[PDB]
RNA sequence: GCCGGCCUCGAAGUGGCCGUCGGUAAUUCGCGUAUUGCAAUUUAGACACGCGCGGGAUCAAAUCCUUUGCAGACGACUUAG
């Protein structure tokens, strides 16, 4: 499917160069551990103490305050 | 905390004990919280002020004008109507 195209644009495009920024992952504080209890400083359950389960891959975390304990249900936060 | 008796509070009007009426984890629980989607002021208060509801209360003055001369450049002022 190396057809000519059905249009060709005023000037050739220019292309970006190669950036070389290798994604590496994210390292997470000593204090992120699962089953730590942190407490939520900003959205909707700001205040709200709940327990870590995992962390994700750019600084995103797992949590859950038991939704029978508090009303925060199984969520993605920011680890900041 | 809400309203009611009262009793005392004059440096620029204060607090109280006596009652009503409400709400109230000191202990332990049972259901609800989710989807504001990974943060985005937590629009939450008391000072007001201007209003409309629908009532109570109340039914006033001032100036011009004329007049006086204890006054006066004109205003103003002292009077009287
Ligand atoms: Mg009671
Ligand atoms: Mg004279």
């Amino acid at each position: 499917s190396e057809k000519a195209q059905k249009w060709y644009p005023a000037e050739d495009e220019a292309q970006p160069k190669k950036v070389r920024k290798a994604v590496r992952p994210w390292t997470p504080r000593k204090s992120l551990q699962p089953g730590t209890v942190l407490i939520l400083l900003a959205g909707r359950f700001r205040g709200k103490r709940v327990v870590l389960l995992k962390c994700l891959d750019q600084g995103v975390l797992l949590v859950t305050g038991p939704f029978k304990i508090n009303g925060v249900p199984l969520r993605r936060v920011n680890a900041r």
